[PDB]
């Protein structure tokens, strides 16, 4: 129907064209082209934009090559993975028959390393081939792999007995090896997570650690080249004295022609013959926007001494020269203008369909679908992003009266058949030649767009990371109860009477190092106050700890009657369970004009689910701001007004209790729900009537603030209280609310909680729950930690007025806002300014409210009741000329007054001369400044943790130290007071020290440092060995181990041998046992299964090998001489125990 370019640099140009439509043509092309081809697109937002379009018309190799993503002249790494699947392209270029690669100029700009390198370089072992394994791993060195004890990247090894883990820099997936007598045994892969074989390949093609060379020729010839090029200094930063040193840059990236004689070749150096090159843009222009904007870097970071800054010659090939290799082969240009009549242009038969949007509105959103599928006359295609989506099609198809036929080969369609495939792609047509019309989601939804958080490797890891890294951080605060708190300084085995037993190292102040049994692992937590920047190293003998571990015990006794009428009641009472309606809840879903995020809609799902249980509920929202954090409140109170609870939601401001009354009333305005405030806006006489209604229960939804701890509202049923922003709160008002209703469902929403209760938070008694995946277009505010700068405010404020929206200017001084508001006013004379602050009339402020939120007035000289929440998504610049009092958490509540929606927000934060700044805001400024992310709202918490502290766990004062024991000594002391009330054991039973079973063997029984090198690891399976309760769990643990470990020790299966002993006796009593050479002592249990008669039988059949050791203790004389021996005997002896048992 046209024809292929043959001639190198043959044209074929294309005109009347649409978007996707050429990704069409070009799978066609490519299927009339044996050859493999190249699409060239203009960026790569594009570019996998583009590459599933062309997979959901391939049955070729669709293959990207994706970037860097960085800055030209950035100054950090690209993560390594996408880089080591580049590697793979690298790998396999020069090789390919058919499939196609596509690549932007930008990314056609990198000259990369040559395919004979990659070739020399990259190997292939085989499954029964003659290998020693530390000739491989000197290969290794040669690939440049890194030596990581817990491998999970490319390019990383890990040494254990004869296996050799390591994940390579070609493939998805890590290997195994087992080398055996100069030999390739085995080659095993598994998933890292899973940590657990998964299946077996007889060869490995092992690409090398890095495309570039490291070894001590690549540094020397390294250091030739720079000392041709660059100065030299004696600064140990020089980017070249790493490399003397053979270390790894972060912006090393750029440097990489250091490394070749030769200049780069380009990947068209790659290039084989029967390779296609596909323009769409004049793709030389934007290559000259890059070649401008990476010079104007070149002069910007080429001022640094410490990052010295080769040519953009020397990297990247220029646009004339780039087109003279472009003549070298045939090229197809792609233009969605329509083209002149001269040779070789086509412009083939497509047009973009017209729009057929869902007008729900009116009668019809689909009369336009209509009135177009009957002047149509041919097949109607339809791409459905998933099979759950195509439900939805259906749901609209019914509505139609028409419904397609699914398909997957798109030259079936025929004469007026409809028909669909599962794609995502944009946008409907009209094809002319075979008249074929086509459908799509974003032609009838409006814009169904995709907002991308990260790319497909790398991203901020809310979820794993911190469940990851929760423990044995080296250095790190670790707190030991009889002693106080030190840092974690390793891990060793020790010596001490012929049981070379494993220890962890403690340091405390004048270096007091304390070793501590494997066993007595159990005494040693994560330090829970924070207090990162300074923690006290309790000196060893120093008894503070003691002191207030009795100071605390003292807080901690049972007759506190903060919290024993609730652990009271506990013991006592129960809670309501709210019932689901299944129907009508779905009605008020679509009273829901929005869409729910992902990571907003299980939020949903724990606060309903955890309402339909009967305990007292207790959850926290702390999500992201703006993210409809009111929608799952609006979700749980039509629950709870489904069972008629009457609903207190509780915010500390009235300005936002206005704004949430206005949104209840938006909202639920459908349903006989009775919706009402108690505030100050409300009169000594309106709060009056309201309060009374409540004390009749017909409102059903109240919204107040602290006017309801005034001991005055009594609802005559609650069962469902909504805290909101409970970091303003205290806790003091937080249980008076609580200590009023005991079954009530307690909801507590927040942006950011008190470190005190987010440490309690994080360690589980309530419920937590972090909301991240932004609605629509929320965005990362520019921090600005300016100086106090009148032309700064002078560009701020005109940048948003241009932009269209209004300016805060936060004050905090209600003493002189009225002069400040007086001095910016003819300051900034093209700006509309009032006063706000919280020491004028109510309805005064209210006015300025009125005002500020219908828009009226622009720029907002105001104190810090601006931090009260509200919303205003016109806003998009935050001005705070004095950073110097506030809280980080504040300003980051400060800094969610702008933003929260498409428009850019700024965060102006003007300072006075940093030496007069602060001694804290220096800390919290920079904390600011560098935490600007998705997903930073629990970043920024866990600096707050750490730079405030946690306070006291039941008292006042949660920010400081407040001599911060740990959450979890609230467990003890709480079972405890628990052993307290239950009327038999006192305050003085406090079980502190509960072993509660012992066993001793006397063996040396550890895990080898030899054989497990990683004390974290060690660290953790002595935890499951602790956590071992029944038999199989050792089962699945010495599986395990000899899966991921291969071998199996000794002192490590006598360890669990004894941890199987230690089941034994919890499963048959015994409280104590202890052996030796010569035998032992039996500690019997009261409430066990000792056969007395066969015991006594025993007894009087070998009085040679026992004597009774007290009535419930034995002696047992046993000539224990070989160890395998004393397993036998302890081993066959419970047999024994459990045989006859009573």
């Amino acid at each position: 129907r046209y024809t292929l370019p043959v001639k190198a640099g043959e044209q074929r140009l294309l005109g009347e064209l649409t978007g996707a439509a050429c990704a069409t043509l070009v799978a066609e092309i490519a299927e009339r082209h044996a050859g493999p081809v190249v699409l060239i697109a203009p960026d790569m937002q594009n570019a996998l934009r583009l590459h599933d379009e062309i997979s959901q018309f391939t049955d070729q190799m669709v293959m990207n090559l994706a970037d860097w993503e960085t800055l030209p002249y950035d100054s950090f790494s690209p993560h390594q993975d996408i880089i080591s699947s580049r590697l793979s392209t690298l790998y396999q270029l020069p090789t390919m028959q058919r499939g196609v690669l596509i690549v932007p100029v930008n990314t056609l700009m990198q000259r990369v390393c040559p395919h004979s390198f990659l070739h020399g370089h990259a190997l292939v072992m085989k499954k029964g081939q003659r290998l020693s394994r530390d000739a491989l791993r000197t290969q290794l060195d040669s690939a440049g792999y890194r030596h990581v004890d817990q491998v999970m990247e490319h390019g990383e090894y890990a040494t254990r007995g004869a296996l050799l883990d390591l994940f390579p820099m070609g493939s998805e997936l890590p290997y195994r090896l087992d080398f055996f007598d100069d030999e390739i045994d085995s080659l095993r892969v598994f998933d890292v997570d899973s940590q657990r074989t998964l299946e077996e390949v007889e060869a490995i093609n092992l690409l090398p650690a890095h495309e570039f060379p490291t070894d001590k020729a690549a540094i020397e010839l390294f250091r030739s080249q720079w000392r041709d090029t660059f100065e030299v200094k004696r600064d140990p930063e020089h980017i070249y004295q790493q490399v003397s040193k053979g270390t790894l840059p972060a912006g090393i990236e750029y440097w990489q022609p250091l490394f070749f004689s030769e200049p780069l070749p380009p990947l068209f150096s790659y290039f084989p013959a029967n390779t296609l090159l596909v323009n769409t843009g004049d793709l030389e222009t934007s290559a000259e926007r890059f070649q401008a904007d990476t010079l104007a870097r070149f002069e910007n970071r080429g001022v640094d001494p410490m990052r010295p800054l080769l040519p953009p010659q020397s990297l990247w090939l220029r646009v004339d020269e780039l087109f003279s290799e472009l003549k070298n082969w045939p090229r197809v240009q792609l233009k969605t203008e329509h083209l002149p009549t001269k040779a070789a242009n086509a412009n083939l038969g497509f047009q973009k369909l017209p729009d057929l949007a869902v007008q729900a509105q009116q009668k019809a959103p689909l009369d336009a679908l209509r009135k177009f599928l009957e002047t149509f006359d041919g097949p109607v295609v339809f791409s459905v992003e998933s099979e759950g989506r195509r439900e939805a099609l259906g749901e609209l198809l019914a509505r139609i009266k028409i419904a397609p036929q699914r398909i997957m080969r798109l030259d079936e369609a025929s004469d007026r058949g409809r028909y669909l495939m599962i794609g995502a792609a944009e946008h409907g047509f009209v094809d002319t030649v075979r008249n074929l019309a086509l459908i799509c989601e974003s032609d009838l939804l409006g814009e169904r767009v995709a907002r991308r958080r990260q790319d497909s490797r790398r991203t901020i890891n809310p979820d794993t990371l911190i469940r990851n890294l929760a423990e044995l951080h080296i250095g790190q605060p670790v707190v030991h109860l009889e002693h106080g708190v030190g840092r974690y300084a390793g891990m060793t085995t020790l010596e001490a009477g012929g049981i070379t037993g494993e220890y962890l190292m403690l340091t405390y102040a004048n270096d007091a190092k304390l070793y501590v049994p494997v066993s007595s692992l159990h005494l040693i937590s994560r330090y829970a106050g924070g207090a990162e920047e300074n923690a006290p190293l309790h000196k060893l003998g120093g008894d503070a700890w003691s002191r207030a571990r009795q100071k605390a015990a003292e807080k901690v006794r049972d007759v506190a009657a903060e919290l024993l009428d609730i652990y009271a009641q506990r013991a006592a009472k129960e809670g309501f369970a709210f019932k689901h309606d299944r129907e009508q809840y779905q009605l008020f879903c679509d009273s829901f004009p929005f869409e729910t995020t992902p990571d907003q809609a299980q939020a949903i799902n724990a606060v309903l689910s955890d309402m339909c249980q009967p305990l007292a509920m207790d959850r926290l929202v702390c999500g992201d701001v703006g993210f409809g954090k009111t929608e799952v409140a609006m979700r749980a109170a039509f629950l709870a007004v489904d069972n008629h609870k009457q609903v207190a939601v509780l915010v500390p401001t009235t300005l936002l209790a206005q704004q949430h009354y206005d949104n209840f009333r938006d909202r639920f305005a459908n349903w006989p729900v009775r919706i009402e405030m108690i505030s100050r806006f409300r009169s000594a006489k309106e709060q009056t009537q309201i309060l009374a209604e409540v004390a009749e229960g017909k409102i059903d939804i109240l919204i107040g603030t602290h006017k309801l701890l005034q001991s005055d509202v009594k609802f005559k049923d609650l069962g469902l209280l909504i805290v909101d922003e409970e970091h303003r709160f205290g806790v003091r008002h937080k249980e008076r609310i609580k200590a009023m209703r005991a079954n009530v469902d307690i909801l507590t929403l927040t942006a950011t909680p008190i470190p005190r209760t987010l440490n309690m938070a994080m360690s589980g008694m309530r419920d937590l729950s972090i909301i991240a995946t932004p609605p629509a277009r929320r965005l990362a505010v520019k921090t600005f930690v300016r100086e106090y700068d009148s032309m700064v405010v002078r560009e701020a404020i005109l940048r948003e007025i241009l932009r269209g929206g209004q300016v805060y200017y936060l004050y905090n001084d209600v003493e002189n806002i009225q002069k400040a508001a007086e001095r910016l006013a003819e300051l900034v004379p093209e700006a509309r300014i009032a006063i706000g602050h919280g020491q004028m009339r109510e309805r005064e402020l209210e006015r300025v409210m009125n005002d500020f939120h219908h828009q009226r007035f622009n720029v907002l000289v105001c104190t810090t009741i601006i931090e009260t929440g509200i919303d205003i998504p016109t806003a998009n610049t935050i001005i705070i000329e004095r950073a110097d009092h506030f809280g980080l958490a504040q300003l980051h509540q400060l800094r969610g007054r702008v933003g929260r929606s498409h428009h850019q927000a700024y965060a102006w934060l003007l300072t006075p001369h940093p030496k007069a700044m602060t001694t804290d805001a220096q800390k919290r400024l920079e904390a600011i400044a560098s935490l600007e992310d998705l997903g930073a709202g629990f970043a920024l918490a866990t600096h707050d943790l750490e730079i405030r502290g946690a306070g006291e766990l039941l008292g006042e004062e949660q920010s400081g130290s407040m001599e911060t024991i740990g959450f979890s000594l609230y467990m003890e002391l709480l079972e405890n007071a628990v052993d307290a009330l239950k009327a038999g054991r006192e305050p003085s039973l406090e079980d502190l020290t509960s072993q509660q079973t012992e066993v001793e063997l006397r063996m040396p029984s550890l895990l080898p440092d030899d054989f497990i090198p990683d004390v974290n690891t060690r660290l953790s399976f002595y935890k499951r060995i602790a956590s071992a309760k029944t038999e199989n769990e050792l089962e699945e643990i010495k599986v395990e181990l000899i899966d991921r470990f291969g071998l199996l020790p000794d002192p490590a299966r006598t360890l669990l041998d004894i941890a199987r002993l230690r089941q034994q006796a919890q499963k048959l009593g015994i409280r104590k046992l202890e052996g030796n050479e010569k035998g032992g002592v039996i500690e019997f249990a009261e409430k066990n299964h000792v056969n007395p008669a066969w015991l006594i039988g025993l007894l009087q059949k070998q009085p040679q090998h026992y004597r009774l050791d007290g009535p419930t203790r034995l002696k047992f004389i046993q000539d224990l001489s070989e160890r395998k021996t004393r397993i036998e005997w302890v081993r066959q002896f419970m047999r024994e125990l459990e045989e006859n048992a009573i």
